[PDB]
């Protein structure tokens, strides 16, 4: 499936070094400028070595730039797209506190939020509600990810863009909520 099919996204990592993956069914996406085909679609099987489709996903800022993949009740640690050994490991037993089955998380430019419907978990290395400390966001998200300065939410075909300082919905023309493809990829009209 084209990553500009339009289609709503299952998880995206966070921004490191200019780029990121996202995630759609049995794909894997890597959105980076410098592709030569970019998004070209990979099969997450192929790419990260798991069956699809996957729950969230997060990158850790720090030197070694570890990258999380969650699926129901497990998660898998990879580095430089190789599994660390002793993964896949249980949510309940690395994220004491965090629920199985998350929506989407990201990880902050140390802090990961989970989301899972209508709340989030705050993890460092007790819910709250999202829609009353991220202003302008709605209960549930498909997915998230954290960029330099702002963090994107995305539902189904649409995406919310946030300030960290303020953590407001920003104001744009057209508002958020509005297309992925058309407003957060630039794919092709
Ligand atoms: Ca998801
Ligand atoms: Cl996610
Ligand atoms: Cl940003
Ligand atoms: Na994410």
């Amino acid at each position: 499936m084209e990553l500009c099919s339009g289609k709503p996204f299952d998880a995206f990592t966070d921004l490191k070094n200019g780029s990121l993956f996202a995630f759609r069914g049995q794909y894997s996406y890597e959105l980076d400028e410098k592709a030569v085909r970019p998004g070209y679609p990979k099969l997450i099987r192929d790419v990260w070595g798991i069956e699809g489709p996957i729950d969230a996903a997060f990158t850790r800022i720090n030197s070694q730039g570890k990258t999380y993949l969650f699926k129901g009740s497990q998660y898998w640690r990879f580095e430089d797209g190789v599994l660390d050994p002793d993964y896949p490991r249980n949510i309940s037993d690395g994220f004491d506190g965090i629920p199985d089955n998350v929506d989407a998380a990201l990880a902050l430019p140390e802090r990961v939020y989970f989301f899972k419907g209508k709340q989030y978990w705050e993890y460092q290395f007790q819910p709250q509600f999202i829609s009353r400390d991220w202003h302008g966001v709605p209960g549930q998200v498909d997915a998230a990810m954290a960029g330099r300065i702002s963090v994107f939410f995305f539902s189904g075909d649409k995406y919310y863009r946030v300030n960290l300082r303020t953590r407001r919905v920003d104001t744009v023309d057209p508002p958020y909520p509005r297309s992925i493809a058309q407003y957060w990829l630039g794919c092709p009209a």
